[PDB]
């Protein structure tokens, strides 16, 4: 069972934020909750995320390519296997993203952006029970 205000889908306690805040301060706002910035991989669970979501405000996900750019990981390391970039990401129709958008949000619709950090927006904060 999750706390409140949380919401469950299969083993995972998940947040959608009220507050809109830089990427890093988003960071670690779901770091001392003991979670971290969500992680989607699979189409299930993307398709349960975009349900949840009634207001149109984009959120920010666990997605990044600072450490090695255009090398898109989760803040776990990992690459993501299951993909859901809107049209033209990341790459930016090829002409690469510019610098300090290396930060991806979730978008009403569901699909994936890679927005500037820094750049204020809600969040999604998950953990595994
Ligand atoms: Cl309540
Ligand atoms: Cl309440
Ligand atoms: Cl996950
Ligand atoms: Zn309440
Ligand atoms: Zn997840
Ligand atoms: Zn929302
Ligand atoms: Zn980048
Ligand atoms: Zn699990």
């Amino acid at each position: 069972s999750c706390p409140p205000h949380w919401k469950n889908f299969t083993d995972k306690c998940y947040y959608f934020s009220v507050e809109k805040e830089i990427f890093e301060d988003a960071k670690l706002f779901c770091e001392d909750k003991s979670s971290h910035l969500v992680f989607i991989n699979t189409r299930e669970e993307q398709q349960w995320i975009k349900k949840q979501m009634v207001g149109r405000e984009s959120h920010w996900i666990g997605l990044t390519d600072s450490e090695r750019e255009n090398e898109w990981k989760w803040l776990d390391g990992t690459s993501p296997d299951y993909k859901n970039w809107k049209a033209g990401q990341p790459d930016n129709w090829g002409h690469g993203h510019g610098p300090g958008e290396d930060c991806a949000g979730l978008i009403y619709a569901g699909q994936w952006n890679d927005f500037q950090c820094e750049d204020v927006n809600n969040f999604i904060c998950e953990k595994d029970r």
